[PDB]
């Protein structure tokens, strides 16, 4: 760690505390986390060789003491900042396109690797000046945001797949279009209860096994579902009808990575540059 020089906390949380570091030696501005303390070590250094585009850099792993750092490579913005300052006008639709088409390609490529997310949340969620969005934190090692979780996680299925990475992804796409959370719950069951709410009580004709889920539970109050004219105005019947499809309560009808990227809806994709102030 002598070899870094911290320039500024920049986050704090779910492990250790997240510092803009320059090292002392490459001359590099990288992102530094530090964690307090076998198979990790292994692993971790493992999903080091995972390179694409729109994955943010692990760049080093570091192990000393009761101490694990991991050096990513630097972004200056995340999406969550990015769509606070865009919330007066919204972030133009071919920004919207470009950057959901990015995040598939993403995670499309973790996927074909076995590697799952979890954890999507615009917060993790890394922009450039370039016009190119990266996944970031993928929980590798506060109040938790439970507005992207997938309804089988909050279910209490134990063995979920790739497909809860899509269902954050929708949740993030909505509220790119909207300017407004889709399911901003505060609890478990409020969060379960609102995804209830918007697109109907499950049951076992629309997700079979449903029923028989950890936490499922037959005193779920039985909602009817709504449409998403009502949901994300003034999205076109292209984008509504991929994000219904992302959104599907069965993790084996959700649309995947990849076949979401042949969808009609990114026909017309193009890669607009944002206007950043870093
Ligand atoms: C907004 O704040 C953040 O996003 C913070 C700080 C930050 C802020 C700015 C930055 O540019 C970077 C980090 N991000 C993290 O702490 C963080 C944590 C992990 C992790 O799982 O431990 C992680 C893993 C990969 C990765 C890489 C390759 C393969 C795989 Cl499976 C995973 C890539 C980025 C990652 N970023």
């Amino acid at each position: 760690m002598e070899n870094f020089q911290k320039v500024e906390k920049i986050g704090e949380g779910t492990y250790g505390v997240v510092y803009k570091a320059r090292n002392k030696l490459t001359g590099e501005v990288v992102a530094l986390k530090k964690i307090r303390l076998s198979t990790a070590i292994r692993e971790i250094s493992l999903l080091k060789e995972l390179n694409h585009p729109n994955i943010v850099k692990l760049l080093d792993v570091i192990h000393t003491e009761n101490k694990l750092y991991l050096v990513f490579e630097f972004l200056h913005q995340d999406l969550k900042k990015f769509m606070d300052a865009s919330a007066l006008t919204g972030i133009p639709l071919p920004l919207i396109k470009s950057y959901l088409f990015q995040l598939l390609q993403g995670l499309a490529f973790c996927h074909s690797h076995r590697v799952l997310h979890r954890d999507l949340k615009p917060q993790n969620l890394l922009i450039n000046t370039e016009g190119a969005i990266k996944l970031a934190d993928f929980g590798l090692a506060e109040v938790v945001t439970l507005w992207y979780r997938a309804p089988e996680i909050l279910l209490g299925c134990k063995y979920y797949s790739t497909a809860v990475d899509i269902w954050s992804l929708g949740c993030i796409f909505a509220e790119m279009v909207t300017r407004r959370a889709l399911f901003p719950g505060d609890s478990e069951i409020d969060q379960l209860f609102r995804i209830f709410r918007t697109l109907g009580t499950p049951d076992e004709v629309v997700w079979p096994g449903v029923t028989s889920m950890p936490d499922y539970k037959p005193s779920f109050p039985k909602w009817a579902r709504q449409d998403f004219s009502k949901v994300v105005p003034p999205l076109d019947e292209d984008g509504r009808s991929l994000l219904s499809q992302m959104l599907h309560y069965d993790p084996n009808k959700r649309i995947s990575a990849k076949a979401a990227l042949a969808h009609p809806f990114f026909q017309d994709v193009t890669k607009p540059v944002p206007h950043l102030r870093l």
